[PDB]
């Protein structure tokens, strides 16, 4: 197929208006500019995107679209870390610490909030630092990642 | 003279009836435990602190009290470069940014101020992010930093 840019997201539609047929991407799998994908329905689409945005692909993102039949990424749920700080320090702390880790970290709905893929050390960490913390399955979607900027690597 | 246990610190009392002799340390140097020291009038004291306070010792930390003489740290100043985020999400960003360096990072007075040690790559960084910022000479106290816990794997 040869997808070089996006057409849009499911979030600009109602989806049930159309047939959606899906490319099933693991979190840590969005940033891919250059790779073949079988979809959902076991259709085979290229992927060389000139322009990818930094962060990722994220849920919706729609690589092909004819009449009603849309192909859209869809991210895979994980083990995640759901992380619920209480002040501006207790954020700070937090986002310092990860990062200092290396590990991704993504943006909540509160700027109190955030998650990150759930790993038994950093769950030791948080409850050294006595964040209040929970496990569960949920999405980690590419536009909520924070960035890093000149890592060391 | 060999120091086991900090007795207070000066903000408890009033410095000004005291004679008060200073250790001198630079920020990076306060997290020892473990450590010989010429105090500026030339007396010596080594400390080994069986309990040394996780974030180092702290300006006025009192090492020796004993009648009208006191023993106390002092950190010096050093070229830092104080942040001012706009939001708790800039605040996010900045500390994850600045963890992912391992530069060490610090409270300032408001909330959505930090000090972090001049590093002409941590400046380009906060450039690069657009960050408010600017350069002063200025004290990186212990009681504030941020700091980084048990052990952390580095692929
Ligand atoms: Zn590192």
């Amino acid at each position: 197929m040869i997808i070089e840019r996006l057409v849009g997201n499911l979030r600009d539609l109602n989806p049930l208006d159309f047939s959606v047929d899906y490319v099933d991407l693991e979190w840590f799998e969005t940033r891919k500019k250059i790779a073949r994908f079988k979809t959902r329905q076991g259709k085979d689409i290229a992927i060389r995107l000139k322009d990818a945005p930094k962060l990722g692909l994220s849920q919706g993102d729609i690589l092909f679209k004819e009449e009603k039949e849309i192909i859209a990424v869809n991210i895979l749920d994980s083990e995640v870390i759901h992380i619920q700080a209480k002040s501006v320090a207790e954020v700070a702390k937090i986002c310092y610490e990860i990062g200092n880790r290396h590990a991704a970290l993504y943006y909540g709905e509160s700027q109190f909030e955030f998650k990150t893929p759930f790993e038994k050390p950093t769950l030791a960490l948080l409850e050294k630092l006595g964040v209040q913390n929970r496990v569960l399955s949920s999405k980690l979607d590419s536009k909520e990642r924070l960035t890093v900027s000149m890592p060391h690597s």
